[PDB]
C-alpha cells in the first residue's frame, strides 16, 4: 500500500551523463556509443542567446573546442553535426556503461522521469509528465540544461527529452534525443508563450483509482456520467477531453476496482463541481494529474 | 526555477541489492563488502508471523539455507548471524560495486530516498521524510521487504532505513542498518499502535522559504510572531514545536530570501488559522513538510 511519486531508478542513465564545455559555457551531455549528445545552445555566448545563428556559430568550433569530459577521463572528439537543437559529438572511445536504449518522442499526458545534472554530474531524480502544452513543470538550474528525461522497460531506457531552457514563467522546454523541441518552443532568450496548460483527465481518474486501490474512497458517490456530459464539465474545468481510447485504457483499473469508468468520470464530477472540502486524496488537496493508468498499474503491481 | 521532491540518484545503491530466499519466502537484500543484510522475518513462515521465535526458527537454518542471487549469478554463504532485526549473511565474493558508504541512523524530521525493489531488482526511486512518529509514508508492496532508504554526499552512500512492515493503517515501518527498528515497532504480524503524527514546521518553513524563492509569495504577510506566540498555535493545529535550533538552521534561507524566521512564522501562522482559500503553493493546496531545510537549500543550489 501506499502511492508516491516515483521515480525510475537512475542508475542506467548516470553512466551516461559527461560535462560538455564549449568556450566558456558548460552543460550536461549524454553518452551511447561513441556519441555525446548535447543542446546546441552550449556553442552561444551571452551577446548571442537573444538570436543566435547557430549554423555560422557551429562554423567558428572544430572539433578541439568542444571539451567532453566523464568522471575525470578527457574524451577525445573526432566529429561533430547539429540535428535540429541537439550537438552530436563523436567521440573515439564507445560508452562502456552505455545500457540497452532508445530515442522516442513522447506524447502530450505521458510521463518520465528526469535526472537532473550539474557539470556532468548527477543531483537528483523526480517524476515528470509532458503536459499537454508540451512544457514541463521540472525543477532546473544554470547548468542543467542537457540533463535527460526518460522511461525504463525492464534493460531498455527509452530517452525521451532533454532540457534545454526555462521559459520566464519558471515552466521548462526542451527537446526529444533528435533535437526536435516539444511545443513551439525555440533556443533562444526570448519571450516565448506556453499555451494554456489542460489538466490531463485520463491520469486524474488513473490516480483516482489508485485511491480506491488504497483505501482513500470518500469521494466515491452514488452516480454516473456519459462521455457527452463529463465532458461538458471537463471543457468547464480546463480538462482535457476523454475520449474511448481514454476508457479503453482505463480498463484495467476499472477491472481491479469493479467501479465502472463513467461511474469514476462522475465522483470526478463531483469533485470538480464542489471541491475537496477540506478533504484530501493520497495525501493531496488538489487532483493529481503526472500519474498515467501505465504508472498506476505498475506503482499498484510491483514491476522492476 | 521549479521545486519538486527529488530523490538521490539511485545507481550506487542499485548495484548492491540482491534477492535473498529462505525457504519460500524472497525478499531484498543490500550486498556491502562480503556481507548480505535483509530483514530477519525471511526466515518466518505464514504460520510464524503472528508470534515468532526468531532465535528458535534460525536455529533450524544453515548458510545453505539462505539463498542469494545478485542479477542471475549464486552468491556462496560462509555465514549467517542475526543482529536486533536484521540478519547479515557473510558471503565469499565482496561487492565489486560497493560504494564509499555509512550507517546512520537518522532523526525524526530528516529525509531519505527509498529505492523500492522487488526480487532483489529496483522498481522506482522515491522522497521520503521520517515522520516524527517513526513510521514513513512509502510505497511498498509484497516482496519490497530489505528496500533501503539512503542519503548521499558526493560520493558517500549514507544508509539509514530498511523496509520491514506494513502497519494495518497503511503506513510503513522498519529498521536502520543495524536492524533496530525506528519507533516501538516489532516485526510480528500484528496491530501495532503508531502514534500521533506531527507535523515537522522547521520543513513546512524551509518549504515556505524554497516557495519565496521560485516565485510564489502571495502567503507573505506585514506580520510577525514570537516563538512562544507561535508554538502555543504550532500546539493546537498538531505542528512540532519550534526551537531556536530550528530558526538557526533556517538561517541560511532566512539571509537568502532577507525575510527573518519569526516573519516566515507569522506567515504560516495565517496559514493554519485560514488555511489556503483555494490558492496553491508550489503546487500543493496544503503545507508540504518532507522538505528539510538542507534539502531546500540543495535543490536551490544544484549540489550535485
Ligand atoms: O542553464 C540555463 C538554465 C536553465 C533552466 O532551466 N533554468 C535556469 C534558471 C536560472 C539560470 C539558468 C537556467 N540556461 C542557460 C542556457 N540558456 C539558453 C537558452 C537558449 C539559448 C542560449 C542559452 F544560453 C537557457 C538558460
Ligand atoms: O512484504 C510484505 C509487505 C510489506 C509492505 O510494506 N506492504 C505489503 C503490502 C501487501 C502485502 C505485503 C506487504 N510483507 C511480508 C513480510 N511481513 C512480515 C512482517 C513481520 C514478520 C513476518 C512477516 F512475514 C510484512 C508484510
Amino acid at each position: 500500500s501506499g502511492f508516491r511519486k516515483m521515480a525510475f531508478p537512475s542508475g542506467k542513465v548516470e553512466g551516461c551523463m559527461v560535462q560538455v564545455t564549449c568556450g566558456t559555457t558548460t552543460l550536461n551531455g549524454l553518452w551511447l556509443d561513441d556519441v555525446v549528445y548535447c543542446p546546441r545552445h552550449v556553442i552561444c555566448t551571452s551577446e548571442d542567446m537573444l538570436n543566435p545563428n547557430y549554423e555560422d556559430l557551429l562554423i567558428r568550433k572544430s572539433n578541439h573546442n568542444f571539451l567532453v569530459q566523464a568522471g575525470n577521463v578527457q574524451l577525445r572528439v573526432i566529429g561533430h553535426s547539429m540535428q535540429n537543437c541537439v550537438l552530436k559529438l563523436k567521440v573515439d572511445t564507445a560508452n562502456p556503461k552505455t545500457p540497452k536504449y532508445k530515442f522516442v518522442r513522447i506524447q502530450p499526458g505521458q510521463t518520465f522521469s528526469v535526472l537532473a545534472c550539474y557539470n556532468g554530474s548527477p543531483s537528483g531524480v523526480y517524476q515528470c509528465a509532458m503536459r499537454p502544452n508540451f512544457t514541463i513543470k521540472g525543477s532546473f538550474l544554470n547548468g542543467s540544461c542537457g540533463s535527460v528525461g526518460f522511461n525504463i522497460d525492464y534493460d531498455c531506457v527509452s530517452f525521451c527529452y532533454m532540457h534545454h531552457m526555462e521559459l520566464p514563467t519558471g515552466v521548462h522546454a526542451g527537446t526529444d534525443l533528435e533535437g526536435n523541441f516539444y511545443g513551439p518552443f525555440v533556443d533562444r532568450q526570448t519571450a516565448q508563450a506556453a499555451g494554456t496548460d489542460t489538466t490531463i483527465t485520463v491520469n486524474v481518474l488513473a490516480w483516482l483509482y489508485a485511491a480506491v486501490i488504497n483505501g482513500d474512497r470518500w469521494f466515491l458517490n452514488r452516480f454516473t456520467t456519459t462521455l457527452n456530459d463529463f465532458n461538458l464539465v471537463a471543457m468547464k474545468y480546463n480538462y482535457e477531453p476523454l475520449t474511448q481510447d481514454h476508457v479503453d485504457i482505463l480498463g484495467p483499473l476499472s477491472a481491479q476496482t469493479g467501479i465502472a469508468v463513467l461511474d469514476m468520470c462522475a465522483s470526478l464530477k463531483e469533485l470538480l463541481q464542489n471541491g475537496m472540502n477540506g478533504r484530501t486524496i493520497l495525501g493531496s488537496a488538489l487532483l493529481e494529474d503526472e500519474f498515467t493508468p501505465f504508472d498506476v498499474v505498475r506503482q499498484c503491481s510491483g514491476v522492476t
